[PDB]
C-alpha cells in the first residue's frame, strides 16, 4: 500500500 501501509497497485 501507500507508500506506506504503493496504492494498490502500484
Amino acid at each position: 500500500t501507500x507508500p506506506g501501509v504503493t496504492x494498490p497497485g502500484v
